[PDB]
Order: C-alpha cells, then sequence, then structure tokens
C-alpha cells in the first residue's frame, strides 16, 4: 500500500490556537483516509514524544488517538523512505503538479500559519535535497482564488481523488471557491 506522510516538525511556529487547528485537521484528514476503499498508509513523521503535538493529542483526544489507523514515529520521512521516492507538497515551489505517481511518497506539512508564514515548508525540504512540487491552481481555477496554501484535509481528499483515478477538475472540487 502507498504511504503519505504527515511532518510533524512545525511545533516550535505554532501558538496555542493554530495547534488546535492542526490537530482538527489531522483527525478529520485520517477520518477521508479510513472512507475510501483504496485508501493511503498513513505516516505520521517527526513526532517528538511528549512535544506539544503529541501531548495534545494524549491529554485531550487520548480516546480518538488510541483508534486511528496509521504509523506514528518520531523519525523523519527521510531516515525510512529513499529520497528518490520523495515529494514535499508545497504551494510556493516552482514545480507545478502535473500527474499523481503511484512509486512516489508524497509529503505535507502539518501546519497552520494563516499565510503568515512563507517559505517555511518549501526550506524544510531544500535543506535535505528533497524534491518538490506545487498543485496546479491557477492553471485549473483561473480567477476564483482564494488563498493557495489549503488545509492538510483538503490536501488528501485532493490526493485520494487522484489517487483513485480522477482527474484535476474532479480532484479539485474540493478547494473552496473565492
Ligand atoms: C496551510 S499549509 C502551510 C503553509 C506554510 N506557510 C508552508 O510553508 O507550507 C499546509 C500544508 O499543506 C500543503 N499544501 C497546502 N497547499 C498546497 C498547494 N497549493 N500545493 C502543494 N501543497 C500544499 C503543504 O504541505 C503545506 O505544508
Amino acid at each position: 500500500m502507498q504511504p503519505l506522510v504527515f511532518d510533524m516538525a512545525y511545533e516550535n511556529y505554532m501558538k496555542r490556537k493554530e495547534l488546535q487547528n492542526t490537530v482538527s485537521q489531522l483527525l478529520e484528514s485520517e477520518g477521508w483516509n479510513r472512507r475510501n476503499v483504496d485508501p493511503f498508509h498513513i505516516y505520521f513523521c517527526n513526532l517528538k514524544i511528549d512535544g506539544a503535538l503529541h501531548r495534545e493529542l494524549v491529554k485531550r483526544y487520548q480516546e480518538k488517538w488510541d483508534k486511528l489507523l496509521l504509523t506514528s514515529t518520531e523519525k523523519s520521512h527521510v531516515d525510512l523512505f529513499p529520497k528518490d521516492s520523495i515529494i514535499y507538497l508545497t504551494a510556493d515551489s516552482p514545480n507545478v503538479m502535473t500527474t499523481f505517481r503511484h512509486d512516489k511518497v508524497y509529503v505535507i506539512g502539518s501546519f497552520v500559519d494563516k499565510s503568515m508564514q512563507p517559505g517555511t515548508s518549501l526550506a524544510k525540504a531544500k535543506r535535505l535535497n528533497l524534491a518538490t512540487e506545487c498543485l496546479p491552481l491557477d492553471k485549473y481555477l483561473q480567477w476564483e482564488i482564494g488563498n493557495k496554501n489549503l488545509t492538510l484535509d483538503q490536501m488528501i481528499r485532493i490526493l485520494l481523488c487522484l489517487k483513485n483515478n480522477g482527474n484535476w477538475q474532479e480532484a479539485l472540487q474540493f478547494v473552496p471557491k473565492r
């Protein structure tokens, strides 16, 4: 089964409100995955034991934390999968995605910043020499803009649709317009 990584290396950038939002978005994402008959194997990487995120899950969502269908680890995506197979997703990337690939491990940053902290994830990728891509939002949604920095549950639904052989118009229905 194809892995999909949520990178938990952003905790230091967030306040109590935004960390909470991140946790809400991750729970929602795992739920969309459980609905699908051809799901991803979800990995929570860089999840520091007894950090703010792990503590938030354990103190405030213990019942829900014990039943998620995923693998969580302190290790990095680069410690587990070969660098050649990694693609870090970020709206700041200069490479526009054209093709969903079944032999790649996509990485999504676990970060709610309200577009106030650009480049953050692009740099975390460059520093380890990882390939990056952005979603083709301009190409397939001229005007209707909104902000191009989507939520974590939006990203998984798009990628699920493409994984299950949907075209770009179908996949991008999950993007709120205006
Ligand atoms: C709210 S965004 C975070 C924006 C943050 N300032 C950053 O530096 O990425 C949440 C995550 O979803 C992914 N993402 C969001 N919108 C995307 C897009 N248009 N293309 C590719 N990845 C996207 C990225 O992995 C990003 O880390």
